[PDB]
């Protein structure tokens, strides 16, 4: 496919809606796939049936983690891959240098998330190596269209998460302690910073890294993490 | 596609995967996919083999809360069975036919169904696990799709009985009671073709009935003859 595709990954709030909301206006050329399970957490201030599912169990995995971890990161993955192909196959058609920005990968759904609560005993050892064989094999039979041609990555510290959770307003997410953030920040530092993590997925290894500091807030500032994001993507 | 696709149905211990190997030996052209979970049973590790074992002893355990769990990897494990037999098998035969050992249909009509029905899967995990089986089957199922299905029918107290003779500890332990709601939903959805199902197709998708209450591992040219039979007919 002539679309290049780039995932956008950090904490929770470090601000990838934001920053990929800012993206998509900047060029008829960029767009964006939001993360599904962003739309599941909103109050009833809207019908779907992906939504009403995926409202219900994230609230589930919210009180009763250690029971609905797999059934939730079963169906986050796959509402994911099906939402990346829908925009795959929808969008950018007449876009003469288009540039796909992922809300999150598979991946993070896999090595972040999905590898913290089994490490967090939420899973045991038979849903924890399911789901990577579940995983493994739902990507390499359709998420093939969704190789990354490379990642950005939101770098903010577990402190400004809390505060921008702070500012967000999302009940549910208010609970989560510094601690679970903290976690998230450590595991996204060894795959994206250091890249020590070794994944089952080869071409990895060899994707294009953008690191950038978003801790000041960026929101009236952006000009020149865009800049960056602009060289980034002329490398590709 | 020239590879036919029959699935072989009925309850446990009905007599699938014997009427199975009996027909795979009768034929170059005929090869059958054994169904996963049959497998998960048995010791006497591949990575499937291992979390196939312990998932169907944690639903045995306790099924409102292992069954979608389960049924995920048990349909899982079966897409890619049947996917690796029809790109690796039967390449040069001439009226090529793979018998599957049960089907996804039966995974969720039959099984997932009737775990939805016993209260061990609550309504957004049957709808979640509906919602993964219908994309997946709209997006994949294709080369799966079949040409016609076989139903072995036998009655509860026959496959009560088989199952002692087969002696698995797991399947002891298997009530007449669950033999008959699995035997009702077989009935419905084969025989009577009254259940409704979110594959069109399979509305006018060929049946053939076999009564296995008589036992054929030494007499089942008769079933034979009506598959040929069949086999014509599609
Ligand atoms: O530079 C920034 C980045 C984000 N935010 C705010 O921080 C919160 C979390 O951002 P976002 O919704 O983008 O979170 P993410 O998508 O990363 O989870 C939101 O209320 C944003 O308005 C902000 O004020 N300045
Ligand atoms: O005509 C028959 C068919 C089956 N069996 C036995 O009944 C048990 C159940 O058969 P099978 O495992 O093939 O049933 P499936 O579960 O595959 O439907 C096994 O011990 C078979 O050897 C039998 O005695 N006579
Ligand atoms: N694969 C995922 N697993 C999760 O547990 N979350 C959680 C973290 C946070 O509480 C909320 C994201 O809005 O859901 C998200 C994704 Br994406
Ligand atoms: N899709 C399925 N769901 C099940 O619960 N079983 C059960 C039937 C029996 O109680 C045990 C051994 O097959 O697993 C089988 C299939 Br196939």
């Amino acid at each position: 496919t002539r679309i290049k595709k780039i995932s956008i990954e950090g904490n929770i709030a470090a601000g990838k809606s934001t920053f990929v909301n800012i993206l998509k206006q900047l060029s008829e050329d960029w767009e964006v796939v939001p993360e599904p399970v962003a739309r599941w957490s909103n109050v009833q201030s809207e019908l779907t049936m992906e939504q009403k599912n995926g409202g219900n169990v994230l609230q589930m995995m919210y009180e009763k983690p250690e029971r609905w971890s797999f059934t939730f990161q079963t169906y986050a993955c796959l509402s994911r891959i099906r939402a990346q192909l829908a925009s795959l196959n929808g969008k950018l058609k007449d876009a003469e240098k288009p540039v796909l920005f992922f809300e999150r990968s598979v991946y993070s759904d896999r090595y972040i998330f999905a590898s913290n609560l089994y490490e967090s005993e939420s899973m045991n050892e038979t849903e924890w190596t399911i789901y990577q064989d579940w995983h493994d094999w739902m990507n390499n039979q359709f998420g093939q269209s969704l190789e990354l041609d490379g990642i950005i990555y939101l770098q903010a510290t577990p402190e400004t998460c809390l505060h921008r959770i702070y500012l967000r307003g999302r009940n549910e997410e208010q609970g989560i302690p510094l601690e679970y953030l903290e976690k998230l920040h450590y595991k996204h530092e060894s795959w994206l910073l250091h890249r020590t993590l070794k994944t089952n997925f080869d071409y990895l290894q060899e994707v294009p890294i953008l690191t950038l500091d978003v801790n000041e807030d960026f929101k009236d500032k952006y000009e020149s993490l865009v800049e960056k994001v602009k060289e980034f993507l002329s490398t590709l």
